[PDB]
């Protein structure tokens, strides 16, 4: 509260570390469905159904331009990518499997780097 603060957690490396994680996600072999924004002209249903599209290139641009205020807003956008993928894709599809694999991969790196 006013004039009463928990001890300062060092966040000075968060930007670099989120960039490293994102690089690892970009280079994963199962990243291909997620590298670029879904083409809203060419994929029926996407525009109406997925209210907040997100992809790794869009996260990279936000990261590089100071549009994440803290490491939690970064994780929210990464998870949005996978939540969108589960909304639109069957679990038993190449893309559906890719999204589960990538979510697992991300959540481990996240825990190991920050928790």
């Amino acid at each position: 509260s006013m004039s009463v603060k928990k001890p300062k957690r060092d966040d000075s490396k968060d930007l670099a570390l989120c960039s490293m994680i994102l690089t690892e996600m970009e280079t994963h072999e199962d990243a291909w469905p997620f590298l670029l924004p879904v083409n809203l002209k060419l994929v029926p249903g996407y525009k109406k159904v997925i209210k907040k599209p997100m992809d790794f290139s869009t996260i990279r641009e936000k990261l590089s331009s100071g549009q994440y205020p803290n490491l939690e807003t970064f994780a929210l956008d990464v998870r949005l990518v996978f939540d969108n993928c589960e909304t639109f894709n069957e679990d038993d599809s190449d893309i559906g499997r890719a999204g589960h694999n990538m979510r697992k991969y991300f959540e481990k790196k996240w825990t190991d780097t920050f928790k």
